């Protein structure tokens, strides 16, 4: 006897999930019993559903998809931080909530969990806000069609998508689901304007002296990595990056010049691109962080501006087609333009080296993460001073780094982990996270003992918010210090296999490093001891600019 | 120089438009004037914006999609009214107001044609309601990615879409849009969901002893009639239509069986499906009118569900497809099985013929009009008893009736109409429009008087809301008559060449179609007169048991 | 046995509604049925449902509140148009909406006039945006509440509201309502914020040589006429109208000194406000259109800003009180000021004169139409060229102007004129009213000759677009001419009383006035030919400065 709730896992299995996420709530109860029954993914539980949306968020950047499962309104609302976190990354997550009975509908009942109204359609009107899809199933013959549209939607647009199930109509009797090539299908692609968008852009580059490639937080999203670095191996120029398109493209490469972030981009790049005499730029998002408040923000008749779905050159706008397809029919015909890359060197980074025994100091914890750093890493980086010395890292080809730079919500560091590790638990994953940020999401890391996760946490303990008080001071900055290495053992609890040690020297932290690649069965928390002082020149030049931009009265 | 509203235009003409509606407003001029500059469309006006809504969404039908320009709120608000009939019709219709200068935004200015406050979003968040696509133009750079989203968007979906151009925008410089295939791009098809739904269907065909082709209203904006005609060519057998699915198939065609509309269909037909052994149940659109009040609703495992976007058979849902694939596939490997097309008869119709010098008849004006059809000829039926006397004429192949059986909105008929005509100028238009619903949107046959267009328009005087008074009557139903056929040289105003004329018996409507014939230069109004206790026994039945549904206490 | 609809139509009476419009449809029949029941009030029909909303509109004004009664969707779309001009122009409509049997609710059934989706709360949420109150109806024991809610809110807030009723429900039993002193219930006044605001004004005003009192369009809703023209009296000053608040001064006053409007003002007049020592500045609206493109806009530390609500004076906001009450304490305790008066002469209006048999002119319509005017008329004046020459009218005291500046929805004129002289039928109704204006909206003339209305319409014929040709010219300013005069007839159909006269010379029009004033039984359009080029002066000033300011760039 098959259940609307059964036809939901099936089609998420078909996603190609293997992890949902979830917390109990009498709403979802008998939706969650349903999904119980698919042995194709394993049901995972959060401590809230903030944390429950952003693992789920984290899942998505590692298996390309991901789905959360909550109750309503109590449940659902914290977990819309979490979708629009997801719609601002680029990720399809599925938020799926449990919904009142079908049968209190238009009835003038008032419910548990709602804002105290006869009606309760407020949630789904939230949803909207942030979604390119959001459905409300009441009945178990129009459930296929809704399950089927907010997935494809999803999947297609690189979007969240919500969905609503009636607890009533979980345990109802449904058709099953067919099978399927992919859950994905992007639109046919119009051959008339990708060949005449190819053609304008090859006549640009052929007249060109120093073309440079600039890489943007999208293309990922785009599926465009590969097709990028074969573009860069038939162009021969420069490729540089946006803040957070790090680990995008393969730091080994021949061709690859560094970060490019206005005043704060690695010395000579600005002059790089912004000089440039036709900048591919590619997958771009640019706002007043990555603009570096406006200031950086390179347009006009000399940008090829490549978009998900739309390329801009010379005065013309092609759309239709896939950039992946538009970067791909580009290497074949692009001429090669080295000038870029032999009038520029590889980028490097100084890293002031201090002695075993003394005090421990940011550059050298810059240092020993990037000693760890291997092919099968993952880096997750935290808003912060995290951001700052994620740029700072060499990362090895292979590598990949998590940001998230345009939601931006401090604590989306540990449950992204999370669940990021669950969808890839072959890796070696690393977070760094401040102490701030570590406040907001910290019980979630009881999750990464639950579930045995080896991941190292790097705890940056500055006593505050320093990316703040470095540019805008106040009172409001400074919070309650914990004991955070002691903080392993309280969700331990004689049960866990979770590791908490302090660093406080270089020697120190070498020793605690050790013992974390040696904790194969649970987290392990490192609590990094820094000076309040010690932050990235980066992070204060960077800082000062977008505030006082931020701050602008005309 | 190139400009914002000059791109709109490029884009509009390449979806395949020769014209677009609009009203004048301050909002708008400049935008306006940008588009007058495209010589390949016509701007033509309209007298108000519901009627030029109405008239887009008649241009639709004909066309395939249509555009209308409005002024903020007091334009738009009202022409929302039209674009929600677009939704519910299926019709892609773009909806373009114009928006207060950009630089007013967030100053704390309060704008005329507005409520008053100091924001003003409150219109797009209306119109996002009604349309499966809304964006706001507010700068010139982001314009291309905002106006290519919604046109392909409301392509794709075949549902409207909306757009805001804040005045001062339309003239600001903009790229140009590249060369396209086309502007529709339909997702691409999953080929083993496919063969599974193709495989299941046959199967089921296979071992079935009498299936019948059951037909419904969405099935030409799946772009699915040649391909259903060529099933039907295959299958051999009874090919049956829903009310709303008037036209969509040649009644000359040898499988062709009549009316399926519960207890008002053709003899034996409602036999013919509720029975069948198999039913290709395609592209249909069950409500509360179509299914005469949930008494006539075919589902369940007898049936084979087809509709735009999946299609539903024995126990499993077969999505990522178009129905037109579908149906052309199908075609392929279906067998012959004509049972139920050698089981019943050709559909034929009573109608009782009176004198030449009697009063006339609903029954006697149904004849005459259906004297009047050929393949060239577009029918406009307008909501009340022209929807019944609809069903009941006989259409020559070519033939196409229009009717908005979805969204009911009286008065439709006249404007759209005049879009439709528009649209297709080299056709026959004739509109059947009651008296009741004539009164909203009778100033837009001005608007034909004013083109030029032969429109044939039979107004049904019946002294009031007839469909009403036979159902549920009150004093609500009866209207103020006018002299409708005097209305004509009123918009002549000594310039136009509109024709009014009085048919009080069925000899004198007989002259006044030999007249409205030979009209070239305008349209022909033939008021004709009959007794408000004269309509069809089929509006009768089918109004009892919808009105005695919508009354239901449980 | 007492039902919703019942419950309803007696809160309707106890609001002091003698009328209600409807437009039926069969979401509403039952409810329209409940509501004939109760013989305190007539329920009067529109041709459609924006004519039908812009009727309440009307009747608003001169009753105080006003209810329309809609079908689903189709009616209440269109009618939002009217509601978001109830609440732009301070008027509490109440519009309600049949609506879907409650049945139909969360069971997936696809309903005629919804936009083809399982759900339809679409028409809820578009309500919102355009009222202080929106409630559904969906059960009998939280329909009393619901009701009262949305009445009394309007009502307090003197904006518009909406109900739905769904269809099965309006007969269902339900509780009586109470007696009431009245459904107006204002917040209780706060006396030490009133207090220290008439202390503050007074103490500004003690100190000033000369304040003048400037007068806006909310006074009206504010229900402050008779409060302020006590307060003139005691300050003996200069009192000064914007443009939409004519009317809400007698100009009889020995104080009244004519109209603020910028650079179209009255001689003298804009020194003497701009230049005041304390503008007591009461209700106003400024806007693009008041302020005539932002240059004439009153502000800072020698303003006293008297809103509804609250009052700003000298560097300080007060709230907590009514304007009424604010300026019935404030004439109590105001000194002397008649410096602005006796430095300034009455308004005067120079108005060309023609001869007898010369072709009909704009100064000579106004001539005409002043001489009309008598302290029980009400004059409404449509957007276009009528706002202007109703600015250029002298009226007697006790006459009504109403003007929709704020909205600005061209056709207005005509069904607000109908609702305004049901309201009040014993005052003599002139309508003012351009061609293009009159194209929009037409068919509601049908009503007045059904009601046996004596409403004297002038429709001046200009042949298009005048104020829109003046300041921006192009094709889309030029409309089919119609014969208006020749359009009575076809209303009367041979049952009313409606005339339909020419003027082409002054004598003409003398005797067409002659002819409209014995014409008792019914309405009076006199058509006006006038010259295309025959503007006010005011009209072309006021567009170039507006529309430069909207066409702003930077
Ligand atoms: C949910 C949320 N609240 C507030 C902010 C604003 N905010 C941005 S950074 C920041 C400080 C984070 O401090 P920390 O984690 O200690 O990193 P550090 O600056 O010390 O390196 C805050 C509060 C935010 N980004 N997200
Ligand atoms: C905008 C709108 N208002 C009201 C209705 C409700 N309604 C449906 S049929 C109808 C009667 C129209 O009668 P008429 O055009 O005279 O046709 P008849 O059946 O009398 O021939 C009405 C008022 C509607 N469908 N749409
Ligand atoms: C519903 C609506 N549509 C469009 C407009 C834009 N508009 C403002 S004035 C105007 C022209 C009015 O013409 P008419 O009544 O003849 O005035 P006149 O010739 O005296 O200038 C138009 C179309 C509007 N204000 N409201
Ligand atoms: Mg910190
Ligand atoms: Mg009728
Ligand atoms: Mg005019």
């Amino acid at each position: 006897t098959y259940t609307v709730g059964m036809y939901l896992a099936e089609r998420l299995v078909q996603i190609g999930l293997k992890h949902h996420f979830a917390v109990a709530g009498d709403y979802n109860l008998v939706l969650l019993d349903q999904l119980l029954l698919n042995k194709d993914m394993k049901q995972i539980y959060c401590c809230n559903e903030l944390n429950c949306g952003f693992s789920a968020e984290g899942y998505a950047r590692s298996n390309g998809a991901a789905a959360a499962v909550v109750t309503f309104s109590v449940g659902a609302i914290s977990a819309m931080n979490a979708l629009g976190g997801a719609y601002a990354e680029n990720l399809p997550v599925i938020l799926i909530s449990g919904a009142p009975n079908s049968n209190d509908q238009g009835t003038g009942h008032i419910l548990h969990h709602t804002i105290g109204k006869t009606d309760y359609s407020y949630q789904l009107e939230m949803a909207r806000q942030v979604t390119c899809a959001a459905e409300s199933i009441t009945d178990a013959h129009s459930a296929p069609a809704k399950i089927d549209h907010v997935i494809r939607t999803a999947l297609r647009e690189r979007k969240p998508a919500y969905l609503d199930i009636a607890c009533n109509i979980a345990s109802e009797p449904c058709v099953r689901p067919g099978p399927v090539s992919s859950l994905l299908s992007e639109p046919e692609i119009d051959h008339t304007s990708l060949k005449a968008a190819v053609d304008a852009t090859v006549a640009l580059l052929e007249k060109s002296a120093s073309p440079v490639m600039l890489l943007g937080s999208k293309l990922r999203a785009a599926n465009a990595l590969a097709a990028t670095e074969t573009l860069a191996d038939k162009l021969q120029c420069a490729v540089t990056i946006m803040a957070a398109a790090k680990g995008f493209f393969p730091e080994d490469h021949a061709g690859f010049r560094g970060l490019y972030w206005g005043e704060v981009s690695n010395p000579g790049v600005q002059e790089l691109v912004e000089t440039s005499d036709a900048l591919l730029c590619i997958a771009p998002v640019f706002n007043d962080y990555s603009t570096v408040g406006w200031s950086a923000w390179p347009k006009g008749p000399n940008v090829i501006l490549a978009e998900p779905d739309r390329v801009t050159v010379d005065g013309r706008a092609y759309d239709g087609f896939t950039l992946r397809a538009f970067l791909q029919a580009l290497a074949e015909k692009a001429p090669a333009r080295p000038a870029s890359a032999q009038k520029s060197s590889v980028p490097t980074c100084s890293l002031t080296a201090t002695s075993d025994e003394a005090g421990l100091t940011n550059d050298e914890i810059v240092r020993h993460i990037n000693a760890l750093l291997t092919s099968n890493t993952t880096l997750v980086a935290e808003t912060g001073d995290s951001w700052f010395n994620a740029m700072r890292m060499t990362l090895p080809r292979g590598a990949r780094v998590e940001l998230e730079m345009q939601w931006g919500h401090i604590g989306w560091s540990v449950p992204s982990a999370f669940g990021n590790a669950m969808g890839s638990q072959d890796r070696q994953h690393v977070v760094m996270v401040g102490d701030g940020s570590f406040q907001l999401t910290a019980q979630e890391v009881a999750q990464m003992v639950r579930y045995e996760l080896p991941v190292i946490i790097f705890l940056i303990n500055n006593r505050g918010y320093v990316i703040e008080i470095a540019i805008h001071d106040g009172p409001y900055n400074y919070i309650k210090n914990w004991d955070y290495a002691g903080l392993m053992e309280v969700f331990n609890a004689g049960e866990g296999h979770g590791l908490g040690l302090k660093a406080t020297t270089p020697k120190e932290l070498t020793e605690a490093i050790a013992r974390a690649k040696a904790n194969t069965r649970g987290p392990t928390l490192i609590e990094c001891q820094i000076d309040r002082t010690d932050c990235t020149d980066m992070l204060v030049q960077w800082g000062r600019k977008v505030a006082s931009t931020n701050a602008r009265k005309t």
